[PDB]
Parts: structure tokens; C-alpha cells; sequence
């Protein structure tokens, strides 16, 4: 006899508003909950939950209703429900959902509620009705039986909804190859595992919680410039889908003003930290110390002057640097602007590259571009996609940053071409966990990830080339994201 | 039910003068011990061979330990076996046929409930005896890529294209290459043809949804399986889309591959690879040369279509001698940002080292993140004939002083270019390893703009229908003649080994 909730709820657990749903429609959430309630089924819905349908949908249909009142033409409660289950139709009748609130709660407070099917609306809305608080809350944001969840979907959105899928639980050729097999996997301490309990992993975070784990159960220990000490392993892949949401990590809070700054900063082409430090964004400050500088052979550089680097590689390669505060406009190779404008006359050339690796000018820059190169790429239907080369990948600290970073980049420069975002295509070289950050990392793959949230663009109409852009024309709509997770920078 | 089990040279060579024809291969006897030996308690194997093949054996590792000797002769007693040595403790007394139908007739009679499973050990006789009666279920063929001198064969049968060029016996099972004692081989299985969980199944349902290489072929450890793989996955999923050549292409975007460099070499065996155009190039690159008839009159004319009047003439490039490839490739990785001229002008000293750099920085500090080599460089592009697909290199060592390579392809003609381009830095990952005193370990692909041209389309589908054999090893000859990367010559190296499939013609994109 078990039984199963299915429920589509904001973070602050919020399902409905004026008996209806406070969230606009949901397309692939509806597709999900008629395919998830038959395979005949039986459903099982409150008074008020059944006038919330609209008529032509009122008869669910393949599926046996049950609406529960004690005023219309129907058990008189939920274990009358059951009863009426067990009973009649005890053939026929596979498994049992139940679909709003006060129902919810008895199901729950009579503990006959075996699984959880929630969609996690990654919004918060207006709402006058609630889901009842349980042990597993943590799954929605960050406020004896408790449920684990086992599955975690990849993020979906509709009408400028991000939204996820979880489902949660109360807690002769082959013997012939086989002693092959056998052997060869004979040779060759304890594995760890990001959230082991969660056997179905859609979620795209997984990807970089699974290469944190494999980095510290399979990489090397090596020693490095800082002298901290790393664990590494060489030549890694990951992807992040753009059509439906944006890769901001959930299981930590990323710094997007850092990420957004940055990025306007790298496209002015921009040297000058100290205008990224002025703004509370001092990712860079550390590196552009004079005793870095000093340490690098520079001693003739300004405090802030990260040389002739990243930005200034993109809009004037090749041209000769002096200082921070030289004109530049004219000189050089503006990589950026070729790339956009062999997008936007002929994208199926294969040379639409930006490399900032100018041997030429390594020497001349405070540190060597990380994030060196990246490519893109069109298809028929209008999608852009683009892969970026790392060089070297802080695991820890750096990556989901970069993630983020070119991930924007690529919203960016899909909006200035009249194209599509599709993808980012993320190629890494050396790619290393600081032996000081193994502990929290650690930490941070016992969370499970949240739905990723949508980045926007706002003022499209304003906004005709790349250089247009402000820190103001971005909204992240839908980042619940677990606490901040402190990573002390080896410099 | 018998299966047999083997040892083998591609033109079916196992033995001579009542011995193996190859040095030790130690990890081919741990396969055979546990093939033949591994069973799930009660019962044990029983391993039948020739009486050649039971004197060819060592005294002390006869008879086999833990499995059932039958030996099939007609001069040799049971009693010879039996005063040969003695029996140890717990052990099977070794027992003598006339033949291998006596020997399964002994196995039935007197040894069923006793006995799992029966090998076919050797040799040539038994194989031929074996094939004959068609008892043979499955065959656990050892490749052996060298050729050895051999004066015993095994037979031919149905489906022996796994070894050479030329009811069946079909490959289920083809393993990644290994190699001992300068031996290159792999390992194959053929067969004779002729609410825990479970209720979250509904949600993958509707989250749930043609061409394939080699489909029976099940287990797939050959790394070539990459490759062919990575065709099939181009051409179902691909895009179909336009192209700069007018030609039509099929691409796809971000790909990866890696191959494995301690054991063989990656030269694909699926087709045949222009091994000495790899070298030529790879020594040309190395040299920073840009004169591709230099590449041309030494037999590779992989260049020319790219340096002719016309094209350099189409590429906006009248002032170019015909054959100067302007500063690409070689010119940036040995004089990066140097000013070019034409490829008759010395540049010794202009512009950046890259590739002397790498390799002191190897020599010197393998724990440096900045060791690349790049070709890319915006500011000659348009001075280039063709603008550089392998554009970036990278190299890393790690605890057991072991270099890894990855490269970055922009752009990848996979029937055509890729196997080159993995054949050639793999080979530059082992000069520089050879020049760094290092181990290689591994060069890894990133692939940028993946495609096939639409006229290569039939002869790829083609090539899926053939199953990939044992890479080769390539040999660094005069290593201690060669201490810089400049020291390579072309004589100074050896494919060994190395069986491919014929070659299949594929006109280049224009
Ligand atoms: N986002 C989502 O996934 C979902 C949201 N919703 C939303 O939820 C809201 C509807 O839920 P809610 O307003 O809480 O009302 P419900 O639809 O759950 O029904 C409440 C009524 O059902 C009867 N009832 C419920 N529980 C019991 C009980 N334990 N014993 C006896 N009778 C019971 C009572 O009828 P009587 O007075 O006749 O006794 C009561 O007035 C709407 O806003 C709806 O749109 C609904 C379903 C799913
Ligand atoms: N690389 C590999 O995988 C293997 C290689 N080898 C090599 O092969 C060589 C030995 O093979 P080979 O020379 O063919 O010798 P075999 O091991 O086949 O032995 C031949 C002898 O066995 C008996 N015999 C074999 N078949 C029959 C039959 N059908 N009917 C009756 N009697 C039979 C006869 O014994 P009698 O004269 O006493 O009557 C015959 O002289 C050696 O070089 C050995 O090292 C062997 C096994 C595996
Ligand atoms: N995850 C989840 N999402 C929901 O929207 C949801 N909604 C309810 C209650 N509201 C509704 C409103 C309309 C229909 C409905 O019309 N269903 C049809 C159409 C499915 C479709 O549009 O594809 C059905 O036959 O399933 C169902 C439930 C209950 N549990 C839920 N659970
Ligand atoms: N694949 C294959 N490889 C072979 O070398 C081979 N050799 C023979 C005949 N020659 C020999 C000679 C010695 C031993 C031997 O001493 N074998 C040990 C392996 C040692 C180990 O455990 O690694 C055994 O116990 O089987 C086996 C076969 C027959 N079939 C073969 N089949
Ligand atoms: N070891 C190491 N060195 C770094 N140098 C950086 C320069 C700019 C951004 C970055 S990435 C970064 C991204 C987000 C937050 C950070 C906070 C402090 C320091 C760096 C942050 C780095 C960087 C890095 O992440 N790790
Ligand atoms: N469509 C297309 N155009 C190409 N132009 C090239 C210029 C240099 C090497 C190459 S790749 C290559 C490189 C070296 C040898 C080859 C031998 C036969 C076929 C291709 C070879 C290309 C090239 C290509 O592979 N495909
Ligand atoms: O965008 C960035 C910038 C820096 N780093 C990290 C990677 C390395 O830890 C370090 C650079 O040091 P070298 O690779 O230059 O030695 O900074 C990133 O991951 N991403
Ligand atoms: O080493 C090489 C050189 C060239 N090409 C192919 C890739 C493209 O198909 C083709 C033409 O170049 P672009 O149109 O991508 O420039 O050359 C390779 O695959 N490998």
C-alpha cells in the first residue's frame, strides 16, 4: 500500500495563491506529472484542488480520481481514500499519487507517504498556500525519518520559469569475456563521492562535483608556483547547456558581480584592476601587488597594471603595451569584433578564435593567461556554442567562476549576432585541487545542487554591439544557492 | 563445448623449433593462466594439448597446476608423464589420448561432475582437430603484432581477417594494445556464429529517447574504438551544414579523445596512415621551415594543393613564391611573432622559442602550468596560406616523471586529417619525452569544429565494417646520438608491428 506525493513548489515550499497556481504555465512540469501519474493509476486530490482544474480537464483521464470532501457529489478523507484503495479496485490499481495542501499533511502526518515527486520552482511567487515543512527541506533552500532524494534532474524552463525535478525516499558471451575481464581489471584508498544517496544525476553540476572527486581520488600530488601543494590531473572535459538556464553553481554562492565586472572589464580591454577593486571586485588585487610585480621582474609597473593581458590581448593583440592608462583604440588585431563579424556574415567558417597567448608578451604580464582561448560555433538553427581552453583550473576557487564567466560571454555575443545560446564547452588542461581546500570541497560535495537560475539580458532593444553592454543590463532570476564556502587564494 | 586458446603472429605463426617464436610475454601467460584456471568451487578446467606442445613446456610448470592435463599422443604412456616427476599432492594425475575425440570421450565418461570447462591448448594438430570437428565454441586468439619465424601454424579459419589482410568466427571482444620485451599484441574473444529504485523509472521514460562500427564487437578496450565511434556519433547525430571549400560537411562541436602512449603507438589500424608523412612534417614543423616543396620532393604532397599559384593567389597572396606556406606552424612554434619574408630568409634569434622553451622548462621545472605551444597568431593569419588547424599544444609530468600532450584542433577533417594529427603529436610527445628524459604516457585530443565531408561519407561507412588491430610500437633508433629535439633525422625511427587494413581513397576538400 505505499503512496506518493507529487508537487510543483517554490522554495519557501509555496504551491498556490486565489485557488490556482501562482506560477505562470509550466509546460514540461504538466508533461512530467501526466507521465509520472500513469503507466491504471490512481490520483487522489483535495476539494478545493479539484475546482482549481479547469473542466475539460476535470476528469483526469487514464486515471482512476479520487476527490476528497465532505460536501460534493469522493472519500470523506484521505484514509477513507485508502480504504475505498484497498478495498475495491485492489486489482487493476498499480501505484497511488496524491495531488494539494491539508492533503499533503495528512499524508504526511499519517506517514504513508513513501516518495517524493517535487519540482523545484526556482522563483519565488506570491502564495497564500504552503507545503508543509518536513526533514529534507534543505533540498528547496537553506532553512527519525527524513527524506534523502535519489534523484535530481537536469534544469528545465518555461515563461521565464527555471524549475527542477527531485524525487526523494523515507529513510554465454558475456561468462566467455567475463574472466578477461576479470584480470584486467584485477590491478589495480576509500573513494568519496558527491552525494552518493542520489542514484539518478541529471543535474549539470554533477559534472563539476564529479571532477572534484576524481581529481582528489585519482590525481597526483604535485607541488606548484605557490608552494601549497596540489592535486592534479591533466586533460578534462566539462559542458553546460544555455537554452534553458544558466550554469550559476548552486552548491555554493558564486561571485556573479565579480563574474559580470570581469567580463565588461576584459571586453573594454581594460588592464587596470584598481577599476575592478574600486567596484568591491578584488579578484585580481592579490596579483597585482607590487611585491607580485616585483616577484615577476616588473617593478616598473603601477599597482593595479595587470600588463598586457586577457583584455587587452582580445580588442588590441600584438600591439605594443606601455601602460594602464595608453590609448590603445586602433592598435592591433581586434579578435573580438572579427569573431563577431565572421558570425554575423558567414558562421559557418571554422577561424572564429580569440586566443590571449601571446609568447610575446607572457613576460610583460603580471600573470599568464589562465583561460587562453576560446572558439565558437553555429549551427542551422541559429545556436551558438563555445568552447574555452584552460591552461590551468583552480578546481576550488576559480572554475565555477570561469564557467560562469564565459558562459555570460556567450549570452553576450549570441544576443549582439541575433543568435541563440546553446551550450559552453568547457576544455581543461592541468586541473588541480590546492591540498588547503580538499576539506571544504569536501564539504561542498555533500550538498546536492539546486535548480540553476536564468540569466537575462535586459534592454535587448538598447543593445546592438558587444561594447554596449553595462553592469546594469543583467538580472539573475532564480539563484537559491547553499552558503558561501570560504577559500583562502594561493597567490 | 570446448574453446581454444592462443597465441599468434599475423600471418598465424605460434611456434618454432618446439618453442615460442616471440621473448617472454608476461602479461600474455597471465592471461593464460587465468583463462584457464579461473573457475567459480567444486569443480576444476581441463587444458588438452599436443604431446610437441607438453615437451615444449618447461619441466617445472608441467603439469599444469589446478587444471586437468590431457595430453594426446600415441608414443607417449601415462606412465612416461607419470616418472617424469611426482604427482604433488592434491593435484590430477596427467592422462594420455590417441586422439581428441578420445580425449572428449574421456572427459564424459570419466571426468563429467568433475570438470567445468575444456581447453584446447595446442597445438597445430589439436587446432586443426578442434576446427574440424567444429566443437570449438569461442577462440581466445593473443594477437601478436611482430612477425616472428615460425615453422608451425595455425589453420586457417572463417574470420581469420582479424590477424591480416586477406559457420564463422566473429570478434565479440577486442582489448587496448599491450606490449612486453619490445612486442606489441592485444587480446580477442571470437564466437562461433553461423519500490527501491525501480519507481523512478517512469520519470527517465519520458526523459528518455543507427550507424554503428563493428555492433558485434562487445567489449570495446581497443582505443582505435574512439575513433570509430566518434565517426558514427558525427555522422547520426551531426549537422548537416555549408562549408568554405563549397563542399558539404556533417559537424559536430567539442569532441575529446585520448591515447596511450606507454604501451604502443596510436598509428590507426582501421586504415593505412602516411606514417612517413607524419615524420616528414613533424621534422618539417620542428625545423620551422615553410617550404613545402622541401616536403614535396622528398615524396609528400600534402602541402601542395594549399601552396599552389592559384591558391595562394585566391588566398589574396600574389607576392608568395609557389610553396611558401608563409609563418605558419613551424615559423611560430620556432620564431612566434617574428616579421616573415619568404621561406628562402634565415631567422635564427627573431622572435619566440616556443619549442626550446617547453622543453627546458621540462628539464627544468615539470611542475610549471605555461608550457604551450601555440601557432595561433592573429596578427600573421592572413599571411598564412592556410590558417593553422593544430593550433595549441600543452605538456604535463607528473609523480613518475611521465609526459602527457593535449593538442587543440579548431578544425578536424576526421576521415582524413585526424589520424595524422593523433599520429603526429603523439610522435613529437615522444621526441620531446626522449629529449626531456621523460616516460610517455598519454596525448590527449581536443576537437574543436569535429566534421566529415559528405563525399568521404560511403568510404568511413566502409570503414566502420572493419574491426581496428593491435597498434604498433614505434622505436627511437641512435637515442644516444639523439640528446636535443633538433637532433632527429628521419632514419631515426621504427614502426614495428604495425598491420592495417588497406587503404581507403578519400579525396582532400579543396
Ligand atoms: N503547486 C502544486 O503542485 C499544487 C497546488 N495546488 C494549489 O493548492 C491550493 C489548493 O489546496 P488547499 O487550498 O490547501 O485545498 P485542497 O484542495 O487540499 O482541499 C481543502 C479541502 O479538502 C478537504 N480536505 C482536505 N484535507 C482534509 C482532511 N485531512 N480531512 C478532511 N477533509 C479534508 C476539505 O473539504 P471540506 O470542507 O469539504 O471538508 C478542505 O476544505 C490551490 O491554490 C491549488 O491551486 C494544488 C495541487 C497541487
Ligand atoms: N603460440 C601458441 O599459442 C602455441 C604455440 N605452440 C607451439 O607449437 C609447437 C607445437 O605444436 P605442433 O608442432 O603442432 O605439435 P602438437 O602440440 O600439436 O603435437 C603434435 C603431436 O601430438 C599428437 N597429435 C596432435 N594432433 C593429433 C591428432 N589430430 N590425432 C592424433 N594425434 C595428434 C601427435 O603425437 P604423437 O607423435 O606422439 O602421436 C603429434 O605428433 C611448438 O613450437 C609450441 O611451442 C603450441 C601451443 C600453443
Ligand atoms: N509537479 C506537479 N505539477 C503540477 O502542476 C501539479 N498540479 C497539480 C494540480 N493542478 C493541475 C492542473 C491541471 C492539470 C491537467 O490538466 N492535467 C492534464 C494535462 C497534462 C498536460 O497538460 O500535459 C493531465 O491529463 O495530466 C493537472 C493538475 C497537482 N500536482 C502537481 N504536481
Ligand atoms: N595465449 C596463449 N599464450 C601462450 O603463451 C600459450 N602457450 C601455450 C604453450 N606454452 C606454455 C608454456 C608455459 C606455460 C606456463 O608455465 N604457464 C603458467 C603461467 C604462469 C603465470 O601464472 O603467469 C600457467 O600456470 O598457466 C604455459 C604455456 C599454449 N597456449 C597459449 N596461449
Ligand atoms: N590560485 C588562484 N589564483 C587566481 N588568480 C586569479 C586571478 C583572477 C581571478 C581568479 S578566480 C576567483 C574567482 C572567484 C573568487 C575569487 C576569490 C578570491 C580569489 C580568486 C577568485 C584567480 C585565481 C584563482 O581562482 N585561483
Ligand atoms: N579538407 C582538408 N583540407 C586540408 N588542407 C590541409 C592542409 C594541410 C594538411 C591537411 S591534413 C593531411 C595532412 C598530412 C597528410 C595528409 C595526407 C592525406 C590526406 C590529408 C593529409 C589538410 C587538409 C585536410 O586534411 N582536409
Ligand atoms: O580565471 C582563472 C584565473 C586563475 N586561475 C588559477 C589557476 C591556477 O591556480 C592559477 C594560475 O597560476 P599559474 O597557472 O599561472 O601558475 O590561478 C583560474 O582557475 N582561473
Ligand atoms: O592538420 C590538419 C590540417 C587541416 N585539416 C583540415 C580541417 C578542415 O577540414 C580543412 C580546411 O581548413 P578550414 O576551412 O577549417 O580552414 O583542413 C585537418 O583536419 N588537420
Amino acid at each position: 500500500k505505499p503512496v506518493c506525493l507529487v508537487v510543483a513548489m517554490t522554495p519557501k515550499r509555496g504551491i498556490g495563491i486565489n485557488n490556482g497556481l501562482p506560477w505562470p504555465h509550466l509546460t514540461t512540469d504538466f508533461k512530467h506529472f501526466s507521465r509520472v501519474t500513469k503507466t491504471f493509476n490512481a490520483v487522489v486530490m483535495g476539494r478545493k484542488t479539484w475546482e482549481s482544474m479547469p473542466r475539460k480537464f476535470r476528469p483526469l483521464v487514464d486515471r482512476l480520481n479520487i476527490v476528497v470532501s465532505s460536501s460534493l457529489k469522493v472519500c470523506a478523507s484521505l484514509p477513507a481514500a485508502l480504504s475505498l484503495l484497498e478495498e475495491e479496485y485492489k486489482d487493476s490499481v498499480d501505484q497511488i499519487f496524491v495531488v494539494g495542501a491539508g492533503l499533503y499533511e495528512a499524508a504526511l502526518s499519517l506517514g504513508v507517504a513513501s516518495h517524493l515527486y517535487i519540482t523545484r520552482v526556482a522563483r519565488e511567487f506570491p502564495c497564500d498556500v504552503f507545503f508543509p515543512a518536513f526533514p529534507g527541506d534543505d533540498i528547496l533552500s537553506n532553512k527519525e525519518a527524513t527524506y534523502r532524494p535519489i534523484f535530481i534532474s537536469k534544469t528545465f524552463s518555461d515563461n521565464g520559469v527555471p524549475y527542477d525535478f527531485v524525487v526523494l525516499e523515507k529513510r554465454s558471451s558475456a561468462a566467455a569475456i567475463a574472466p578477461v575481464l576479470a584480470w584486467m581489471d584485477e590491478e589495480d584508498k576509500e573513494l568519496i563521492r558527491a552525494v552518493p544517496h542520489v542514484h539518478f544525476r541529471g543535474h549539470e553540476e554533477f559534472q563539476y562535483l564529479d571532477l572534484i572527486a576524481d581529481i582528489i581520488n585519482n590525481g597526483r600530488t604535485m607541488d606548484d608556483r605557490t608552494g601549497v601543494g596540489v592535486i592534479s590531473k591533466f586533460g578534462c572535459t566539462m559542458r553546460y547547456s544555455l537554452d534553458q538556464a544558466f550554469p550559476l553553481l548552486t552548491t555554493k554562492r558564486v561571485f556573479w558581480k565579480g563574474v559580470l565586472e570581469e567580463l565588461l572589464w576584459f571586453i573594454r580591454g581594460d588592464t587596470n584592476a584598481n577599476h575592478l577593486s574600486e567596484k568591491g571586485v578584488k579578484i585580481w588585487d592579490k596579483n597585482v601587488t607590487r611585491e607580485f610585480l616585483d616577484s615577476r621582474n616588473l617593478p616598473h609597473r603601477e599597482v593595479g597594471d595587470i600588463g598586457p593581458g586577457y583584455g587587452f590581448q582580445w580588442r588590441h593583440f600584438g600591439a605594443a603595451y606601455k601602460d594602464m592608462h595608453t590609448d590603445y583604440t586602433g592598435q592591433g588585431v581586434d579578435q573580438l569584433k572579427n569573431v563577431i563579424q565572421m558570425l554575423r556574415t558567414n558562421p559557418t567558417d571554422r577561424r572564429m578564435l580569440m586566443t590571449a597567448w601571446n609568447p610575446a608578451a607572457l613576460d610583460e604580464m603580471a600573470l599568464p593567461p589562465c583561460h587562453l582561448l576560446c572558439q565558437f560555433y553555429v549551427n542551422d538553427q541559429k545556436e551558438l556554442s563555445c568552447i574555452m581552453y584552460q591552461r590551468s583550473c583552480d578546481v576550488g576557487l576559480g572554475v565555477p567562476f570561469n564557467i560562469a564567466s564565459y558562459s555570460l560571454l556567450t549570452l553576450m555575443v549570441a544576443h549582439v549576432c541575433n543568435l541563440k545560446p546553446k551550450e559552453f564547452i568547457h576544455f581543461m588542461g592541468n586541473t588541480h585541487v590546492y591540498t588547503n581546500h580538499v576539506e571544504a570541497l569536501k564539504e561542498q560535495l555533500r550538498r546536492e545542487p539546486r535548480p540553476f537560475p536564468i540569466v537575462n539580458i535586459l534592454n535587448k532593444e538598447r543593445i546592438k554591439e558587444i561594447d554596449d553592454f553595462t553592469a546594469e543590463d543583467f538580472e539573475v532570476v532564480g539563484y537559491v544557492p547553499h552558503g558561501r564556502i570560504q577559500m583562502e587564494m594561493a597567490v
